[PDB]
């Protein structure tokens, strides 16, 4: 096949051991197999699909499953206690490699990795912007205007020493 590999929906590097995409289907796996993910933090309600359970069991993965309602705009309304725990998961260095996934990769997922940017001190604009390079068309005021006002006050003592910049 040579070219075999296939990242899930919109892909992404955050961070030394943080991934961002959309739902895994089983063309994934190979892929996500050669990240030795030890961790996936899942965003969406619904239950997991047994092939992605098989996956999760066969690779030693840990889910973290924090659903939040897959409302469209403008009837969206991010729980903060969810985005909150989440990042607590994202923080300890022990669940590193973690995938964080929802449906599309684009709005909860966003809104985690926009938080976590904002505990990197990453100026508004530029969280806004890599928010919106993966919610393209779909990009979502409430997402961003939620990272605006999401208070990282409880975070501050968490030393970050696993990121690529200290």
């Amino acid at each position: 096949e040579e070219l075999h590999l296939i990242p899930p929906l919109n892909f992404s590097m955050v961070d030394n051991g943080i991934f961002r995409s959309g739902f895994p289907d089983s063309a994934n796996f190979s892929f996500l197999q050669t990240l030795g993910l030890r961790s996936i933090i899942y965003l969406c309600p619904e239950p997991y699909p047994e092939s992605n359970l098989q996956f999760l069991k066969s690779n030693g993965i840990r889910l973290f499953q924090f659903g939040i309602e897959g409302n469209k705009e403008p009837f969206v309304n991010i729980p903060d206690h969810k985005i909150r725990m989440a990042l607590k998961v994202l923080l300890d260095e022990k669940n590193h490699p973690v995938l964080i996934h929802c449906k599309r990769g684009k709005h909860r997922t966003g809104c985690l990795v926009g938080c976590l940017r904002k505990l990197q001190k990453w100026c508004l604009t530029s969280i806004f912007d890599e928010y919106q390079r993966f919610a393209a068309a779909k990009a979502r005021v409430s997402d961003q205007r939620f990272m605006e006002i999401f208070d990282v006050s409880s975070f501050s003592h968490i030393p970050m020493s696993f990121s690529c910049s200290i």
